């Protein structure tokens, strides 16, 4: 392990800079011997998940608060966390040195990283990109002969997401999203502002919109890259949005039940990508739980639908049990999954903040609240920005876990890298959520989850400014005696045989 060189920008925490020669690094994760725990610790002051063991004790005496595993207690099955590879992140990670890239890409996708297992792909142009384009911009082209793949899929994303899958020891999950159609498919003719697909699901306008769908993915094949998932639309609520500023279309969540009834649904189905996974609404959770009955309570819209994709941008006006919860309580076999978060994009809040811990406590506290509510997945948006928070053909400035500074050939890691590290570089596939209940109410943010092997991963977000003393109990094994710094993250990792 290699540690963060430190550098304060002014705000509440450092971030560790790397560069072509440097950047820290981190052990691959290892279970610590049958009777001793390990604990990884990030703090405000500059602890970069510090390492430290202790030994799991047989008996507990005390008034202080205690945290119960309830490892019978089985939730939801982890898919895994990860980034978005938008043409604004590529130009970013290519504008640095090739020996400097491969250290970005190491931070995020090696086991000497944080070891990401998900990438997600715009379908052609958004906002972070400095170029409007689909893949397929040749007018009432409804046999999609002129569909092809431009520079910013086969020179940046494509070569990229190959570099980040052969770093990766995890087998790496690709997600799909489309911003906008072709305009010639769409009432108001312009990739942006208030407008949706032309006609009605099932028409020859849906049915060219679900079969640009296949041709993304057989394009994407031909580059030996396979998805396995793609979601319905990105944000389709932005494209009901007078004025609504970059890349949409409209969907009402009746207008998307049948478009996947009817078209898109079918025509996956039928097609070689019939395994890839359909995601509806990759929206705000605030839409939950209505969108989830309108589509799912038509069979032949459900019997397509595999997931519900959630971004966390009204989450301060949507409480987790009202949405979440009652989505999962209705539909308990279609996985809730985190698709999209980023701090910056707020009227209230500035672009970029380098060093912020506030932004890193952000991440984790969203990532912790989504676990307790059944949800597989967490996905950041764009995987590195320059210090502006772009490029951004709109100037929708936010920030990101990577600053890349390509003046000084540098790359600064944030603690949002750090609290996203503490899930998953620990947290692989097929771990599953179990049960954790507290003594005593407390300002803590915890979350139990069971490694695949049987063993235990515990991670503790402390937002507060106190440091709360706490045991960690295992009714197999003993009690863990820790202490939760003020404005501190631990992993716990220990094995129960
Ligand atoms: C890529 O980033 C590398 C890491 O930041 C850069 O290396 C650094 O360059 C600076 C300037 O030459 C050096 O700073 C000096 O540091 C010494 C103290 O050195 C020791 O203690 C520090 C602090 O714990 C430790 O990190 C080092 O390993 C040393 O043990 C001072 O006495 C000087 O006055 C001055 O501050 C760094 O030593 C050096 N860091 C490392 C880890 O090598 C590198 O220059 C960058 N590359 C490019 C191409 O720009
Ligand atoms: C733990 O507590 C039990 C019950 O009082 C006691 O009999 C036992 O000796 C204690 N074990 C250890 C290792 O202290
Ligand atoms: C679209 O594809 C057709 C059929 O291959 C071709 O003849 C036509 O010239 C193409 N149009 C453009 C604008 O590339
Ligand atoms: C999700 O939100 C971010 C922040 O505004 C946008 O950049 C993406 O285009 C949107 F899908």
């Amino acid at each position: 392990a290699r540690p963060c060189i430190p550098k304060s920008f002014g705000y509440s925490s450092v971030v560790c800079v790397c560069n072509a020669t440097y950047c820290d690094s981190f052990d691959p994760p290892t279970f610590p011997a049958l009777g001793t725990f390990s604990r990884y610790e990030s703090t405000r002051s500059g602890r970069r998940m510090e390492l430290s063991m202790g030994p799991i004790q047989a008996n507990h005496t005390g008034t202080g608060l205690l945290l119960t595993l309830q490892p019978e207690q089985k939730f939801q099955k982890v898919k895994g966390f990860g980034g978005a590879m938008t043409d604004a992140a590529a130009l970013n990670i290519l504008a640095l040195s090739p020996p400097a890239q491969n250290l970005l890409l190491k931070s995020y996708f090696s086991e000497e990283g944080i070891g990401y297992n998900i990438i997600r792909v715009p379908m052609a142009s958004c906002d972070f990109s400095i170029r409007t384009y689909t893949y397929a911009d040749t007018p009432d082209d409804f046999q999609l002969h002129n569909f092809s793949l431009p520079e910013e899929d086969t020179k940046l994303k494509i070569p990229l997401i190959h570099r980040a899958l052969q770093l990766a020891q995890r087998p790496v999950s690709l997600l799909a999203s489309p911003w906008t159609s072709p305009t010639w498919l769409k009432t108001n003719g312009a990739v942006n502002g208030k407008g949706s697909l032309k006609g009605q699901p099932g028409d020859i306008y849906h049915q060219t919109w679900a079969r640009y769908f296949v041709k993304f993915l057989d394009a994407y094949a031909e580059h030996k890259l396979q998805f396995w998932a793609v979601t319905a639309e990105n944000e389709p609520s932005a494209g009901l949005l007078s004025g609504y500023p970059f890349q949409c279309l409209g969907f009402t969540p009746e207008h998307q039940r049948d478009f996947i009834a009817r078209d898109l649904g079918p025509t996956l189905a039928n097609s070689t990508h019939h395994n890839v996974r359909l995601l509806m609404l990759d929206d705000q959770r605030l839409l939950l739980p209505h969108w989830a009955k309108v589509v799912l309570t038509d069979p032949e819209a459900a019997k397509y639908v595999h997931g519900i994709a959630v971004h966390w941008y009204l989450d301060f006006l949507a409480p987790a049990k009202a949405t979440l919860g009652e989505t999962h309580r209705l539909f308990p076999n279609t996985m809730l999954f985190a698709s999209e978060a980023c701090v910056g994009s707020k009227f209230w809040e500035q672009s970029v903040r380098l060093g912020s811990w506030d932004r890193g406590m952000q991440y984790s506290h969203s990532i912790i609240t989504n676990l307790l509510y059944h949800v597989v997945g967490w996905t950041d948006w764009n995987l590195a920005l320059n210090p502006e928070g772009g490029p951004n053909w709109v100037r929708n400035f936010v920030d990101s876990p990577i600053i890349v500074d390509i003046t000084k050939d540098t790359f600064y890691k944030q603690p949002m890298f750090y609290h996203l590290g503490h899930f998953s570089k620990f947290i692989p596939e097929g771990s599953q959520r179990v049960g954790l209940v507290a003594s005593q109410k407390n300002d803590l943010d915890a979350v139990a989850l069971m490694h695949p092997d049987g063993s235990a991963v515990v991670v503790v977000l402390n937002r507060s400014s106190k440091d709360v003393p706490l045991t960690i109990k295992d009714p197999a094994v003993g009690f863990l005696e820790t202490i939760s710094p003020g404005y501190s993250i631990h992993t716990y990792l220990w094995r129960r045989q």
